[PDB]
C-alpha cells in the first residue's frame, strides 16, 4: 500500500526547510481573529455559526458505502468507547462544546486541531481541542508533518502526528497524536499553503464599519442640541436684555409663563430656528451594505439578521462547509474502514418538515424496493 | 477580494458536498466489461472515498473544482501499485505545473518543481501498460477546458477570470475612495463665524456658550442668547451617504457574480435549483466525472455521483418519481432508469 | 482638520473669530459613471442576439 513518496516535495527543497517547527497561522491572522470577536456583526455571525453546528448530534455508525467487507471496526469495543468519548470528551468539557470550539476555529482560521489518548488497544481515552494560534507543527523530509509543538518554552510536547506513530498491528495507533485538519486552497501546498478563511476578505468592510461607527459616536456628543439661536441688538442696555432672555426662557414646560406669547416692545430680536437634523449620523446606507458584505462572506442569508432562508442556511452553508469536512476528518483517522462518525440530520429542527414530506411522497411510489426507499432518506437498514 | 472569494468558495463548497462511488455505466454496450479485475474497482472505490492519507475525498473535490474555476485545468497523480490497483491520488498545483509535448500532437511528461523536484511524471498516453490496457507506473491527468481554434492543449485557458478584470478593478477603486473619504472628511457641523470686533477673551465665552450645550452640558438644551454683535451660524450637510457609489458598485458585483454563473438572488428556492442544475452540474460535475472516467477505470464502469445527495433536488426528484408512478404504458425498469435507480 | 474621526476635538463646532472663511461642499455624485441605462440596453442587445 502506502508509497511514502508524495509529490509534495517541491517545497522542502528551498521554499521551506525541515526541522524548524513553524507556526500554523500568521500573527496578523491571529490579531484579526481576536478583534473580530469584539466587532458587533462579525461576532454575531461567528457565534451564530458556532451555535448552529454546536447543535448537531453525534454517533458512530455503519457507513453506507461499505464495500470493505473486511470491516475496520477492529474490535467493536473500541467503537463503543468511541461512542462514549464522542458523547463525553475529556472531563470538564462536553461534546457540544467540542463541536462549538472546533467549528469556531474552523471558521476563524480554517484549521482544526485535536488530541487523543488511546490507551493501548485502539481505545481512545480522551479528546482535547488545540488552540490554533499557538500551535506549531514540524515537517518530515518527504512532504508532510511529523510532530506538533504546543507552547514556546515550558510545554514542548512534540505530540506525534497520525502518519508517524506506534500503530498497533491492524494499523490503529497506540500512543497519543493530533489531527490538524486543514482547508484546501489554490496552488496546492496541502499544509504549506496559506489559510483560507472569511476573514481574508472583510478587512475593508470591517474597517469601513468601524470608521462610520466612530464618526457616529463622535458626532452624537459634540454637536449642540439646542434650537432658537436668538440674538438681540448691540444696543439694549444689558440689564433688560437679561430680562428679555428670562422672558423667552421661562416658557419651558413647567415655567412661570410657559406656552404664552412673547411680547417685545421695540428693539426687534431676531430668532432663527436651527434644524439639527442629526438623522444620518451613522450613514445608514453605506453601513448596512458593509453589514451585508461581512454577513455574506461568512455564508449567511441576510434575512436571518422566511423559513426557506433558514432551510437554505442549513443545507447550503452550515452542512457542506462545517459538517461534512469535520465528519470526514474525524472519519479519516479515528476509526477503521466500514465504520465512521455520522450525525443525524433529523436532529436539525429546521429540516423536519422537509424530511417528513419527502418521506411521504416516496411512500406513494411503487417501482422501488423498501430498503432503497429507506436509504434515500436515512434509515440504513 | 470579497465578492470574488465569496463566489469562489461558494463554487468549491457546493461541489464538495457531492458523494462519489464507482458504478456500472448506463450506456454499457461493452459486454466485454473493462472493470478488468473487479478488485481494482473495489480499490478505486476505497481511494475515491479515502485518497492519500491526511486528505479526504471532499477536500480533493474542493481543490479540484477550485483550480478548475480559477485556471480551467485539473491535474492529479496516481500511484498504481503493480496490477491496475491504484494506491492513492494527489492533486497538482496548477500554478507551478509544467508540461512537455511530443513530436506528433500531445503531452508526454509533466515537470513539477524547478531545480530540486524534477519528477518527469509520464502522461497517461505513454506509460507502462498492462496486458489489458491499465497502467502499471505513476502518471498525471491535466484535464483541460477547450476553447476556440481547437489547440487542445496549446491553447489559452478558458476561465472566468479572463473577463472580470475591469469590474474588479472598478470595485477596488470605489472601495478605496470610500475608505479614504470615511476618515478625512471632517465630521463636524455648525461652522460658526464671528467678526473682527469681538475681543477674544469673550469670543472664548461665546464659544463656551454654544459648545456647552452638548448632551450633559452645563446649560444643555437651552437656547443661545447673543446680545449685540450678531454671530452667524451655518449648518454643514456632510451627507457622506454615498461614499461607496452604491449604484455603480452593485452593478460590478452583479457582473463579477454573474460571470461565475451565480443567480444574483443567492447573494428563491427556484434560483437554488437553477444554480445547481444549470452551472454547477454541467460545468463542474460533468467535466470532472468524464475526466476521471476517461482514464481511471475501464469501459463498462465509471465514476458516478449520486444526484439524490444534493439536498435541494430531493423534492424535485420525489415529485418526478411520483408522477411517473402514475404512468402505465412504460415498463418498470425504464420508470426506474429515467430517475436513477439502475436495476 | 483636527475633527476627523479619531481627532483631538473631533465632532465639536468650528469657531472663527473674524475674517469669515467660506467652505463649499462638493457634490461628487459619481453615481452614474458607467451610464447604467445606456449600458444594460447594450447588454440586452448583445444578449438577445445570442438568443438567451
Amino acid at each position: 500500500p502506502a508509497p511514502s513518496a508524495n509529490p509534495a516535495k517541491i517545497f522542502i527543497r528551498r521554499f521551506f526547510s525541515a526541522g524548524v517547527a513553524k507556526n500554523v497561522v500568521s500573527y496578523s491572522n491571529v490579531m484579526a481573529a481576536q478583534r473580530a470577536m469584539e466587532h458587533p456583526v462579525a461576532f454575531r455571525c461567528l457565534d451564530k455559526l458556532g451555535l448552529t453546528v454546536q447543535s448537531v448530534k453525534w454517533d458512530v455508525g455503519k457507513d453506507p458505502q461499505n464495500t470493505q467487507v473486511g470491516d475496520g471496526g477492529m474490535s467493536a469495543s473500541q467503537r463503543k468507547a468511541l461512542q462514549q468519548i464522542l458523547q463525553r470528551p475529556n472531563p470538564t468539557m462536553s461534546g457540544a462544546q467540542l463541536r462549538y470550539s472546533a467549528a469556531l476555529s474552523w471558521a476563524c482560521f480554517g484549521r482544526m486541531a485535536f488530541k487523543v489518548s488511546v490507551m493501548s488497544d485502539g481505545s481512545v481515552n480522551a479528546i482535547w481541542p488545540l488552540g490554533i494560534p499557538f500551535l506549531k507543527q514540524k515537517f518530515d523530509r518527504y512532504g508532510d508533518v511529523e510532530s506538533f509543538q504546543y507552547g514556546d518554552e515550558a510545554g514542548k510536547e512534540t505530540i506525534p502526528s497520525f502518519t508517524k506513530v506506534e500503530k498497533n498491528d491492524k494499523g490503529r495507533p497506540i500512543k497519543n497524536y493530533a489531527f490538524m485538519i486543514v482547508k484546501p486552497s489554490i496552488n496546492g501546498a496541502m499544509n504549506f499553503d496559506v489559510q483560507n478563511t472569511p476573514l481574508q476578505a472583510i478587512g475593508v468592510p470591517v474597517a469601513l464599519y468601524d470608521a462610520l461607527m466612530a464618526r457616529a459616536i463622535d458626532s452624537a456628543d459634540g454637536t449642540p442640541n439646542s434650537k432658537w439661536l436668538v440674538t438681540a441688538s448691540r444696543d439694549l442696555d444689558d440689564g433688560q436684555a437679561k430680562e428679555v432672555k428670562e422672558g423667552i426662557e421661562e416658557t419651558k414646560p413647567g415655567g412661570d409663563n410657559g406656552g404664552e406669547i412673547i411680547f417685545i416692545a421695540g428693539t426687534d430680536v431676531k430668532v432663527q430656528e436651527m434644524k439639527n437634523d442629526l438623522s444620518d449620523i451613522h450613514s445608514k446606507v453605506p453601513l448596512d451594505d458593509q453589514a451585508r458584505t461581512i454577513a455574506g462572506n461568512f455564508g449567511i442569508p441576510i434575512a436571518l439578521l422566511y423559513d426557506e432562508s433558514r432551510k437554505a442556511f442549513f443545507e447550503d452553508t452550515i452542512e457542506p462547509g462545517y459538517l461534512t469536512p469535520l465528519e470526514d476528518g474525524f472519519s479519516m483517522f479515528l476509526c477503521g474502514a466500514g465504520y465512521r462518525v455520522i450525525f443525524d440530520r433529523d436532529s436539525i429542527p429546521a429540516l423536519r418538515k422537509s424530511r417528513a414530506d419527502i418521506a411521504a411522497t416516496y411512500d406513494k411510489v411503487t417501482f422501488i424496493t423498501e430498503e432503497e426507499k429507506r436509504e434515500v432518506t436515512g434509515w440504513p437498514a
